[PDB]
């Protein structure tokens, strides 16, 4: 019984993930998330490695979760009737970095490079891992407000890793490549880098960079905000409109605006405190 593990606080938010709310582990009073998805909701099913029905988010949050806290870890899961309910670590105090940008405006690029690359950490190592997150925005990112630690959350439109081609997808269409747009087929690495790109532009300018399928398909850039050179090329790189013209994850870590970045906690000491 999840009823009585956990003592259920306020609703954080809800939208096509499901309803997600503060919860607190009663034996340890350790703070949690409780995660509710409709079993009508869920598209995507995989099997557990003891031969079980469960959400592929499950199964890609199991094989994510350990030491390396990029990623927001499953501590536990129960399935009801008619949906499943997640238990997930939830830090505190804490900020999505949507709401983070949106108060704050346009991010100094000294943070943005600290944050840029913590994200980067994270999604490398869900790849590691064999999971693709497929859903790399803002609002899937929360900031460890006291720590300076980023973290991924939202495996729900996420899916196994695979060298070969993907012809679905569930994601926010603003941060969809244009192989999307254009011809619904991406491969998963390129396709990643592409939303880093959107991601690490509304880090720089306070909003993303695309609104409509033309834009995106267009693929050209327009700075609204002061950004260096280098910031600049790194953006355009990830955004190349051909996938293979689009920088690897390494490459994107070797790129001189990633060069000298500070640690989560003097990130946190100089910007966040
Ligand atoms: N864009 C917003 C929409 C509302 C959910 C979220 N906000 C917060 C706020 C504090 C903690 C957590 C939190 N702590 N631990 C978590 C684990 N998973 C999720 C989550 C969010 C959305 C979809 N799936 C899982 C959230 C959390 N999430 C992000």
């Amino acid at each position: 019984p999840l009823e009585s593990q956990y003592q259920v606080g306020p609703l954080l938010g809800s939208g096509g993930f499901g309803s997600v709310y503060s919860g607190i582990r009663v034996s340890d009073n350790l703070p949690v998330a409780i995660k509710h998805v409709e079993k009508d909701r869920i598209s995507d099913w995989g099997e557990l490695p003891n031969g079980t029905r469960v959400p592929m988010e499950v199964v890609l949050l199991k094989k994510v979760s350990s030491g390396f806290s990029g990623v927001i870890r499953l501590l536990d899961w129960f399935e009801r009737p008619d949906s499943f309910v997640l238990i997930l670590e939830r830090p505190e105090p804490v900020q999505d970095l949507f709401d983070f940008i949106t108060e704050r405006g346009a991010l100094q690029e000294e943070l943005a490079r600290s944050f840029f690359w913590q994200v980067l950490e994270a999604v490398r190592h869900c790849h590691n891992c064999g999971v693709l997150h497929r859903d790399i925005k803002d609002e899937n990112i929360l900031i460890d407000l006291n720590r300076g630690e980023l973290k991924l959350i939202d495996f729900g439109s996420g899916a196994l890793l695979k060298d070969t081609v993907y012809t679905d997808f569930d994601g926010t269409r603003v941060y969809s490549p244009p192989e999307w747009i254009r011809y619904h087929r991406y491969h998963g690495r390129s396709a990643a880098v592409w939303s880093l790109g959107i991601l690490l532009y509304d880090m720089v300018c306070g909003d993303i960079p695309f609104e409509h399928d033309e834009e995106i398909i267009r693929g050209q850039v327009f700075f609204r905000q002061r950004v260096s050179s280098e910031c600049q090329h790194l953006i355009r790189w990830c955004l190349a409109l051909r996938p293979s013209d689009r920088p690897t994850f390494e490459e994107i870590q070797n790129h001189p605006w990633m060069q000298d970045v500070l640690l989560p906690q003097e990130t946190a000491e100089i910007h966040l405190h």
